[PDB]
């Protein structure tokens, strides 16, 4: 009788937006609000959690209102899913319902000294002492250190903790907390797997990790799946409750990168997504047993649909950003003006004719690891032109992705089914070909590219009955938002020549000391 | 009495000019004529010798006419100097006074197979064998090899040999021959020294080597100095002797790079020159005694004024042409646009902030030869902009240089008393800084820049009594031609860092 709509709040590193998705998985209304990136000292990043919570509410309320206008037939949101930046941590008080201090970003480096102290005191020297428990190396990224830090260097936080009134939260939790007026204090599994305090395999807070890091468990929220009731939105900031005009439940909460995996329909062992965002990540779905890395990839929770639903695990590798190289080529080097020029200039030549470009601008962080590596170009002749370099560029981007997928294949004990690209510089026709060829697989490019926000909408849609199964969901995608599939089309021969070059060229990149 | 003029014939790789000089060493008249660059197979290069001579003539003929018409006083040329591209070889019949075929040019790679045949059957594997005799390795460039190729590979050449009627010669010889109407048949010291057939020390045709490379000796011109009576212009061909209007004497003959040495007045041990043409070369006046380097540079004649005149010697090294590198950035990389910008952009930054660009596109030649080597750029960061690369290039060029002067200083046991320059790039002020800053020498810059042609003219003039001694020749230069001079600036340590950083990168150059 009536159309169905599901809302996704997408809380990113530098902004927030609310996309309302159609029953046919169409983004039909959006609104973005940026938030200040506070940098008190070089290397520090903080976010005003109250600014963020107002952003979300505004985005929500503008977006609803816009639609009430261009679409009759839209009377309400069935359910709201939240997808958010991961490992930013928030500290707030059960009674004030106000944050104690700004929250440090996954980026933020303030935890450096706490990081080194843990590897030495608790790891015996070994940064990986807890990786079989968490899937994570000791690092400045993960929540628990940001938590330690705030208990260590913030008077309000330490007192609250001591008084018994402290809540630590990831952005999903903070958002569900405020959005619900304070009733909901919950976290989804993809997020909690980024705190350093969950047993990866059991998916419960680790008491042996909580006590060693003296993080009290009454400060932590209730771990839940990605899809199910988390609480209701009933707050009036910015008119939101009124806008919903209808008792809307939050039924979905999932980490961004994992949200991209999920909205790109990577439901099976083998499938992978490669997002280009503020960070660059490759996630591969490894199935129901958690696989652990040998080559410095993270082990994480892919997704989990329903409290007693199955939990699919993931390996995550941070690949260096493609756009970076294409940007520098253009901004710093003036190799092409700008725009589509990059692809046409690359397409305009057969191949690279001998040269390799390793864009190791800050070392190499793939399975190959060195910070001693610097951006290098080798094998140029007087015949070499900006055309070849820009190609070498694409090729090397494509090639880096392969080395990571290389490791991921080994640890996971499986072969890449396909790879989905999000369609950013993935607008790049040639890179797609270079990459599909190289990896031995169907590279997938979707026509509806709001895939991150979608992950969380699909999580909510499922919990609420907008869509009934991962089967139904994937049918609709193909019926409605037709993917474009790009086939491998090179020759086994050439593929190994491009890899040998690429490896022979990596033996040239060490310059830093 | 009034003005004395000496004409110079500059017969380059892609063209010939005739420049008429007054005794103030000033060009008062030029004409220039291109000639066809034949390429029968990829790698090969030929010149029609008849075309080179006709274009030699038309040049003389037109330049004279131009002066004649605009000054009523210019009536005669005192003498003619000839400066020419080295190593190109011509073969002509002694009686038809006509070529037996097109001339292999210096950098023509047809001789490859002949070159190897030699090295393994005359050095038994060592190609440096004839070093302390000719001064040179077994390369494709040098003349005796192009002689060998024609004798094995041109049925009409072997025919003229079997009649005793064949002549071989390099362009100076060929040009001198025809200009005489078949009467003079001479080469000169700097040009014979590139044939791979004369003993450097003695300036005589190695009988041993002629019979070794099976080249009969009565095919060879008479060796002479750079500065004497070679012959008289008697060809009435095209431009007449008439234009000359006085039988005129050929009194200066000297190879191109060597003419540039003489023309920028490097008559002292340690005095050197770096020039850019269709090839890039540096040489210095080592001194009266020949010297040699194990490092694989080349030892050759430098100049000899007169029959009984002194024979100063020279180390000469090939180098990566700067113009080529620069142009490459400009037209292959789009690194800039305006031949002017290369400069603005290097100054827009105060240094190369940790990148090295080794512009070994053909490979490392020079001191440490390696043709594995190719265009490397190392150690870029997200913060490296083309500003840096461009500078790094100019740094590279200067470093390639510095490195050639390591190998030349050592073997010669003397100091670089001054480096003379010219070529397109010596409008780049920064390069000149970075060259002096690194080389610890006054590098000087002619404002009268026609200094190759000038060297030939000077030789002819010296013989002719227009200028009377290498010393006067130079005094004259001082009065009338500003040399924009540049002197070194910086620490012995600021310097040591570029060379230090430079060496390590050349270990990354190896590719293929």
């Amino acid at each position: 009788f009536t159309m169905k709509y599901v809302g996704s709040i997408d809380q990113g590193t530098t902004s927030t937006r609310f996309i309302i998705f159609d029953e046919r998985q169409r983004p039909v209304s959006v609104h973005q609000v940026p938030h200040t990136q506070h940098t008190p000292h070089p290397g520090w990043l903080e976010h005003d959690p109250m600014e963020i919570f107002r952003s979300a509410c505004k985005c929500m309320s503008v977006a609803i209102a816009k639609l009430r206008q261009k679409d009759a037939s839209f009377r309400k949101i069935e359910a709201i899913g939240i997808t958010n930046q991961r490992e930013t941590t928030v500290a707030w008080d059960r009674v004030t319902k106000e944050p104690l201090c700004y929250a440090p970003v996954w980026n933020d480096l303030r935890t450096y000294d706490i990081t080194k102290k843990v590897t030495a005191e608790l790891g015996g020297g070994d940064s990986m002492f807890a990786s079989k428990i968490t899937g994570l190396p000791v690092s400045t990224y993960f929540a628990a250190f940001k938590m330690r830090w705030m208990l260590e260097n913030v008077p309000a936080v330490a007192d609250a903790c001591r008084r018994g009134t402290l809540c630590f939260g990831t952005i999903d939790t903070w958002l569900m907390y405020k959005l619900s007026g304070g009733k909901a204090f919950v976290t989804d599994v993809t997020n909690a797997s980024r705190t350093f305090l969950m047993d990866l395999r059991t998916r419960k807070w680790s008491p042996e990790l909580c006590e060693k890091l003296k993080i009290p468990m009454e400060t932590l929220p209730e771990i839940r799946s990605n899809s199910e009731l988390f609480g209701y939105v009933e707050t009036d900031e910015c008119g939101v409750a009124a806008a919903l005009n209808e008792r809307t439940p939050i039924m979905g909460s999932i980490g961004d990168q994992q949200s991209a995996l999920f909205g790109n329909m990577c439901f099976e062992k083998g499938e992978a997504k490669n997002t280009y965002g503020t960070g660059c990540f490759l996630l591969m779905n490894v199935g129901e047993e958690a696989r652990f890395s040998k080559h410095g990839l993270l082990s994480t929770v892919g997704f989990q649909v329903g409290r007693d639903g199955p939990c699919y695990y993931a390996l995550e590798g941070a690949i260096a950003c493609a756009g970076a190289t294409v940007e520098w080529m253009r901004r710093n080097m003036n190799l092409f003006s700008h725009i589509t020029e990059c692809e046409k200039l690359a397409r305009s030549v057969p191949g690279t004719q001998g040269i390799v470009f390793v864009p190791a601008f800050s070392g190499l962080l793939a399975p190959y690891w060195d910070p001693s590596a610097r951006g290098t170009i080798v094998g140029m002749t007087l015949k070499t032109t900006r055309a070849h370099v820009i190609r070498a560029a694409l090729q090397a981007i494509a090639l880096q992705l392969n080395d990571v997928v290389g490791s991921m294949k080994r640890d996971a004990g499986l072969n890449l089914s396909s790879l989905r690209v999000d369609g950013g510089l993935s607008k790049n026709g040639l890179l797609m070909e270079i990459q599909a060829s190289l990896l031995g697989v169907d590279i997938l490019v979707p026509s509806m590219h709001e895939t991150t926000a979608l992950g969380a909408a699909l999580c909510a849609g499922l919990a609420a009955g907008v869509w009934t199964s991962l089967e139904e969901v994937k049918a609709v995608s193909r019926r409605e938002n037709s993917w474009k599939t790009v086939s491998p089309s090179g020759s086994a021969m050439e593929r190994e020549a491009m890899i040998a070059e690429w490896r022979e060229a990596l033996k040239r990149t060490k310059w830093a000391k």
